[PDB]
């Protein structure tokens, strides 16, 4: 949209915003005692929420509300009514934030891992601590003027192509389970509860829906249009999101730059009326806010809309509440002008914002949540729930027995891009840390002897490094290369071409095993990269992928690689062989295959051998599972279901396993429970989905813990041609995860239950 | 439904309900302090409405979920969940409550006025102060078990057609203005404020949408398909159902019998999700009852879908949640067995239904209202409202000075099939009154020597009484003629065939009006009957309009015959001539005249001579109208007006463009109430055609004195300037206008609106 030259925005991945848009504002709380404001029902704290932010949107001029739709509202300084900001970051810490540069205070916010590496440890309890945590920071930040009460966040977009380059930022490829629970506990977490009375922070699900890539083919996310059928917008794009309106009751959503189906997603009164708030029931007083800059993108490139008057109109119109730019507050006066829309219409955006901001606390000092200050910053930060988070969730791929290392591993050759990584260890979307702890120091600090070499850069044809690496590694006792991809190879705005291992990476670690010392590799980034050749290298000993392992990253990895912490992290996503991505257009948005070149996408539909497959994590011990059936769904679901707010939460069954740590070392034990059928509901069949996961704390050798997971109702409907969802009668099977050491045959019985049914588009 | 030979329910006017649908619950409460609900949720004063309820629907088996998604809910014996009644009737007072036979306590409930003639006296208070009544006593049956907490009202269909047998129910023919007002007043009297916290009584506002006649030609409710353009839709039949949702906070609503362009009220996603909710802003948590029973219809005789099952699956999805009938608790499970419902659709359904509840207290038994009782009833019935209301709404049509009766007058020839009047004055949808004072009853209470005679019956056909009736007119002062129609003519089920006096009644009058006494005519019913040759007898002195007057309704009458008190009523529809309704079919639902056999429909359209137009009435007194002051500019822009603040009010389509303003002078003899209709017209603003007038404000003063002036002021809000284009959009058009003050038009001003076309609501798209 601030383009100074011609700008291609079907071409180019990133927008042209205005400096209004990203502007840093000093925010502030209205004065009820004193201000312009203290005699109106606003102030009233003994008021409904509603006819709260209703008395004070009366008191509006049109032009004030019209300037009040975009993220960065002035307010109005007549009223005593400060600017506020609606676009602040969460996604794992607090960014976008007014940080002080000095003073002591404010200048940092605890730095989580990437949700892909927090999801791997498969803990709902840790996913909720950490949103807890990130909204006890913003409030805190926010009673000091420097953070919003609102979050872009969670994303919680399928990561289908393994080469978008914001797949690091979600809880992995399984939008209807994996996913679909991380978005669960995190918004409750933000929240404070399931839409509690007194809102923490509002949470913002995205993005809405069919975006999951960046500009794959030089097609930008701005202007791609996603042909998706209803069956895969049902079961593949949307659970998630019918799981933050639903379950988690978010207050607020995310619409999404792209199209589906020739309709933009700001525009789609399908989306954001007949499926979000009529099918799941958003609340009332949620509020939508548009990517950045997505109603612009309605006009050019989508051209749904002839000008920006008309984009605006039609976005407002459809369900869009608050505009991420400029095309709101700078054309919804022409759109007026021309009777596109109302002041009614306008009102409404405006009046769901604040009856939000009513009940977080805006103007109530006595709130619980408008004295929370650094020190709670302080205190939650020292908790180290961010070390914890990287330790739980670290994934072992492959191991000989080398880790974890002997005590008579003394020095170690420390090889690699990633070795002495300190900002590479925040990803995308971070804010100042505290500090931040390289694998370089924590190497140190455990008490090794250090050879530090580069080796070689992350994308580099460079081998002027290999020499020295190689001498540091023969004069060594283990080596210990970490490397992979980052930010300059995945990011936002911009997609891998590829999936393989960066530069000259491979040739280095080959040489390395070639010295004929114990080998690790640690495998970094969000995205996974073809890793056969350390699979198939028997010289290579161990190989971990360590994700975006956050602020206390190295210690993280170093207390698993010395053995202080036994891992216990699973792969969240497939780790596809490298020609996956040749074989078929990454833009395809269909999941199952086509007889032709699309071979299946996501471990539930891909036809192919997964280099390592979804679900992959090996242990520091060894456990023994054991096993511890015709079920009638419509009986099921005809009982009282006491706990459970929706009849299709209600457990089918239990599954329960004993699991026996038959080895000698104690650890804590992780689960995916996949289930998989080849009579029930429609052909094609999947591979299997997940429908269930959990992780047990540490268990000791000889020692025997309880795995419990229900299966719920929602869990074992399948997805018809029409998006409706359907629990069908036939014959299934319980696997227990990847290595499928325990199965369970049942029956479905009875006729074919509706969960869902699937509306009409328009 | 229950029929026990053939029914055909395209032309039977009546459905056949089951038992279960019809019966007499004893209601009682929860015990949330000692119960098994207890310990759940929905007992937690201090939880959040939704919640609680949501805790409590969680409890339920499928089968007592279905089951209570009828008005007769049986509850869960097992969970100490009482059976509750959805169906309660308040239209004008309260019934369908399980009356005691004897005791001296609940054996009645007061009996105000029928809607029509209350709207009548012009006076949004009086409306207000009875729907308070209503819900008061409704409460304080409540608390004895005796009626349920939700009540099916207010009726605010216009009254289109004259002779709708249920118009009697209505605020008259002016859907948009004079409905929507009393829409509020009832809604929020009977809620207990606007959407507030502590629900008093649930509102349930009906029919939505399209509904306006019984059986006219034969062709049955049940059945019937009304065309109806998107401009109709907007301006006439909708627009009291957007002020509902929108400003009253309606927490219930009735879809309707018929269906609207081919699809069913009960199964129409367009009217019960995109326009009620998306676009009107109906609570995220009121609920949907169907009409008695509308989704039966759905299926028998509508055909919209093959059988019950579906029916019900159908008509809950587009957004009916509670059924008045046996359909959805008898087929539901059929619908889920079919997979055609889910149990989250279900589920939602009587979430709903209970989060209202919730909200009325029925959990709570320390809620306000859970203490009203017997007293609280004698209290509100002894303020007679019911008589206040009547004597209000009372219009009075013709007069040469005859009324009111003078002291010369001893004796009176009381003449007519509605002189003892008793149950007649009750209209429809009536329990026990507390007392009925027949109008003869109340001439002999005022001192007046009466003389009684039939004469004839309401549709008598025979002279045979005559004699006496003209003997007894030949012995008096004066004679007071009461007749016109009641409900043997007009009723639910049964549209009038013709707007003409029924029986020989006319021709007993001219008889008696050839007498050579004073002749005053009371014209009686909620329809209108055409009175052109009363209007033009010289020798019937006075005509009067008393519409359903209530318990009083007697002495309301005399106490306006007497001059106690002085009439100021208006009529609220049109007196057609007779041959209206033969000159086009009377489901032609297009307001505008079509130059063929449509004359244009209301006092909006018509293109014809009503016989007394609607917003008539005389005073006992004359008064002078004249302009108190205007605005320094009457060119009004639209767009900067609504561009301004507006504090005080909660939608932009609520703000004055301008204050009409009036000096009203009374110039005549006698103290008087006085009141105005306010009409604008223009014939250049919007598209054509351009209609005569329409409505854009009422109002009623206090008693003004001989020589005493009083300040009539009448906002004119910008949703009233609102033309509708012929997409249903509602625009504000620049152009000419003209305000005229009442139908005598004694103050007319001219004002332009300049700038831009302004849109106030875009109609949305149909599915
Ligand atoms: C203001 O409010 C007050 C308080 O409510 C009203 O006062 C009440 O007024 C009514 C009506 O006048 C009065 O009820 C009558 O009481 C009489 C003595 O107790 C009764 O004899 C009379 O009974 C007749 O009506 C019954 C209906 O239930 C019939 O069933 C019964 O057969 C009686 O009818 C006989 O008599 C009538 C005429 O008298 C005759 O036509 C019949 O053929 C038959 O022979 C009434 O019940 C109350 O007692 C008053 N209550 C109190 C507390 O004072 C007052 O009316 C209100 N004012 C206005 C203007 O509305
Ligand atoms: C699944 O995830 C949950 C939630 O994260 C996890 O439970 C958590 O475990 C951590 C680690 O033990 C607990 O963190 C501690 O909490 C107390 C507060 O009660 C703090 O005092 C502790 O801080 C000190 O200790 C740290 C570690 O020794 C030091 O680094 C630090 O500087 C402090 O001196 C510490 O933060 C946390 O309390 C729980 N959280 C909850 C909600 O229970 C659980 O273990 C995971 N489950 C499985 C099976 O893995
Ligand atoms: C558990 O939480 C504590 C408290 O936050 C962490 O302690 C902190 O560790 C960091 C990193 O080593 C220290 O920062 C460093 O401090 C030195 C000296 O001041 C400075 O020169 C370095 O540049 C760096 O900033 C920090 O001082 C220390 N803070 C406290 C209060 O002890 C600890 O790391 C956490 N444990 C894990 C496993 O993450
Ligand atoms: C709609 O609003 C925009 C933004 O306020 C207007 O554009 C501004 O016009 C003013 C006055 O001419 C200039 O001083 C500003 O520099 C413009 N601002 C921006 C951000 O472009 C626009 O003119 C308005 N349109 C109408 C019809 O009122
Ligand atoms: C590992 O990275 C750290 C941090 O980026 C490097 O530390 C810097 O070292 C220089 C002196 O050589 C200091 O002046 C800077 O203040 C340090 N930077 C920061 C951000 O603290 C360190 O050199 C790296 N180690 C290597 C390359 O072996
Ligand atoms: C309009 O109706 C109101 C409400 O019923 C009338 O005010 C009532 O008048 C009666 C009889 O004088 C009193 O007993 C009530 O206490 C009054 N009620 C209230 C709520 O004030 C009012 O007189 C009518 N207005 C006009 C202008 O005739
Ligand atoms: C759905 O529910 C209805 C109401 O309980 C069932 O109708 C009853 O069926 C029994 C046995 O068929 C008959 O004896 C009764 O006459 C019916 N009762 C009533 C009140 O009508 C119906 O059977 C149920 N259908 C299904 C498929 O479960
Ligand atoms: C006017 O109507 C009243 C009420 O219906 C009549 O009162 C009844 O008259 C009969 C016979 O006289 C009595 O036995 C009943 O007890 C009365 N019923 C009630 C409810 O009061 C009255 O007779 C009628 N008057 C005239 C003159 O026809
Ligand atoms: O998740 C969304 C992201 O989609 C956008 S991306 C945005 C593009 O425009 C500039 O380059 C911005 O700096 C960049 O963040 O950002 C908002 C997030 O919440
Ligand atoms: O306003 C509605 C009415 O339309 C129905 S009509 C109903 C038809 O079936 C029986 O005869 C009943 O006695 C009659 O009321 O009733 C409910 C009202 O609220
Ligand atoms: C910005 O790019 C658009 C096309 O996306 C083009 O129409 C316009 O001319 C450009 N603006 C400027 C100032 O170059
Ligand atoms: C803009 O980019 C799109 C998609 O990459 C491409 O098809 C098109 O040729 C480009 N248009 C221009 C004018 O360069
Ligand atoms: C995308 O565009 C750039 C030119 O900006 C080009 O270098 C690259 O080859 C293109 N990629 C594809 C797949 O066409
Ligand atoms: C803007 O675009 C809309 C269509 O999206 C069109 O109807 C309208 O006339 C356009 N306005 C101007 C000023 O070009
Ligand atoms: C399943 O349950 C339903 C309802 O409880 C029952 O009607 C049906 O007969 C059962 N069917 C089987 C095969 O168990
Ligand atoms: C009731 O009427 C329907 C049609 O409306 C008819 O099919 C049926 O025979 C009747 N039922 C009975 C029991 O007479
Ligand atoms: C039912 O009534 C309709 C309309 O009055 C009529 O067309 C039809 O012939 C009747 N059906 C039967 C079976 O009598
Ligand atoms: C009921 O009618 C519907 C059509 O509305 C049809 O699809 C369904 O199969 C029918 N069910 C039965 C049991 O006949
Ligand atoms: C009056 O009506 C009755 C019953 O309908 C009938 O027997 C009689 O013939 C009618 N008489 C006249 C004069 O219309
Ligand atoms: C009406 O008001 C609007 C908004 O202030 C303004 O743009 C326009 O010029 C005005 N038009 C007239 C005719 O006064
Ligand atoms: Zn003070
Ligand atoms: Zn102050
Ligand atoms: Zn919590
Ligand atoms: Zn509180
Ligand atoms: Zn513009
Ligand atoms: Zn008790
Ligand atoms: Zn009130
Ligand atoms: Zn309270
Ligand atoms: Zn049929
Ligand atoms: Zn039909
Ligand atoms: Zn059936
Ligand atoms: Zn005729």
């Amino acid at each position: 949209q601030n383009n100074q030259t011609y700008a291609n925005y079907s071409a180019q991945g990133q927008p042209d915003l205005y400096p209004e848009t990203l502007a840093t504002l000093t925010l502030s709380f209205p004065d009820c005692e004193h201000g312009p404001l203290k005699n109106n029902l606003v102030c009233d704290s003994s008021a409904g929420y509603v006819e709260r932010a209703q008395a004070l949107i009366s008191l509006f001029t049109l032009e004030e509300l019209i300037l009040n739709t975009q993220n960065s509202g002035p307010g109005v300084p007549r009223l005593g009514l400060p600017n506020y900001q609606v676009w602040n970051e969460a996604l794992h810490g607090l960014d976008r934030a007014n940080f002080a540069t000095k003073g002591g205070q404010f200048e940092w916010a605890t730095s989580f891992p990437m949700p892909i590496l927090t999801t791997a440890a498969l803990n709902r309890t840790l996913i909720h601590q950490i949103a807890d945590i990130i909204s006890t920071q913003a409030r805190a930040f926010s009673n000091s003027g420097r953070y919003g009460l609102d979050v872009y966040a969670p994303n919680v977009n399928g990561f289908r192509s393994p080469l978008w380059g914001r797949g690091q930022e979600t809880p992995g490829e399984d939008a209807f389970f994996l996913s679909s629970a991380y978005t669960y506990e995190y918004i409750t977490g933000i929240q404070g509860g399931v839409d509690p009375e007194h809102l923490k922070v509002a949470a913002t699900v995205k993005h809405f829906a069919g975006y999951d890539l960046e500009n794959w083919n030089n097609q930008s996310r701005l202007g791609f249009d996603a042909i998706i059928t209803q069956q895969d917008l049902s079961e593949y794009y949307t659970p998630q999101f019918l799981a933050a309106a639903r379950y988690a009751k978010s207050r607020s959503l995310m619409c999404a730059y792209n199209s589906v189906n020739g309709v933009p997603s700001c525009a789609n009164s399908f989306f954001l009326q007949t499926l979000l708030r009529e099918s799941w029931g958003f609340p009332e007083w949620g509020y939508v806010s548009s990517d950045c800059d997505a109603v612009y993108n309605v006009f050019n490139p989508h051209d749904y809309a002839s000008n920006q008057s008309s984009a605006a109109a039609s976005s407002l119109r459809a369900g869009t509440d608050i505009d991420c730019g400029q095309t709101y507050p700078w054309h919804l006066n022409e759109s007026f002008v021309a009777g596109e829309v109302s002041r009614g219409e306008i009102e409404r955006s405006v009046t769901r914002l604040y009856a939000n901001l009513v009940r977080l606390g805006y103007f109530d000092k006595k709130n619980q949540y408008r004295s929370l200050g650094w020190k709670d910053v302080v205190k939650t930060d020292a908790w180290n729930i961010s070390y914890e988070a990287a330790v739980e969730g670290i994934v072992l791929l492959k191991n000989d027995g080398t880790l974890p290392l002997s005590k008579k591993v003394r020095s170690i050759a420390l090889i690699g891009p990633w070795a002495n990584a300190t900002t590479q260890m925040q990803g995308n979307y971070y804010g100042p840390a505290p500090y931040l702890i390289s694998p370089l120091e924590a190497a140190k600090k455990a008490g090794y002897h250090v050879n530090f070499e580069l080796g070689t850069e992350i994308a580099g044809n460079s081998t002027t490094g290999f020499a020295k690496a190689i001498a540091a590694a023969k004069k060594s006792d283990a080596i210990i290369y970490l490397g992979g991809i980052d930010n300059t190879i995945e990011q936002e705005g911009a997609d891998r071409t590829d999936i393989a291992w960066p530069g000259n990476q491979l040739d280095l670690i080959k040489q390395l095993s070639e010295v004929g010392k114990p080998l690790v590799v640690l495998q970094m980034g969000g995205g996974q990269v073809d890793s056969s050749s350390l699979k198939s290298n028997k010289k290579v000993n161990s190989l971990v992928w360590g994700g975006y392992p956050g602020q206390s990253g190295g210690v993280a990895l170093f207390d698993i690689l010395s053995g202080k912490r036994a891992p216990a992290g699973r792969l969240v996503t497939t780790q596809y062989p490298a020609e996956y991505v040749h074989q078929f257009p990454q833009n395809d948005m269909n999941l199952r295959p086509d007889g032709k070149s699309n071979p299946g996408q996501t471990y539930i539909w891909y036809t192919g051998k997964p280099v390592y497959e979804f679900g992959s994590g090996l242990f520091y011990t060894t456990f023994k599972e054991t096993l511890a059936l015709k079920f009638n769904t419509s009986s099921i679901l005809s009982a009282p279901h006491p706990g459970y707010t929706y009849s299709e939460q209600i457990p089918v069954f239990t599954f329960e396993a004993n699991i026996k740590n038959s080895g000698k070392t104690e650890s804590p034990y992780t689960a995916m429970l996949f289930v998989r059928t080849s009579n029930a509901g429609p052909a094609p069949y999947p591979n299997k989905w997940l429908v269930g996961f959990d992780r047990l704390a540490d268990i000791k050798p000889g020692h025997s813990s309880k795995l419990s997971i229900p299966i719920p109702v929602s869990a074992l409907a399948r997805v018809d041609s029409h998006g409706n969802r359907i629990v069908y009668p036939g014959k299934y099977e319980l696997a227990l995860n990847t290595d499928e050491s325990v199965k369970l045959e049942f029956e479905l019985v009875g006729e074919e239950v509706t969960i869902e049914n699937w509306p009409l588009e328009e």
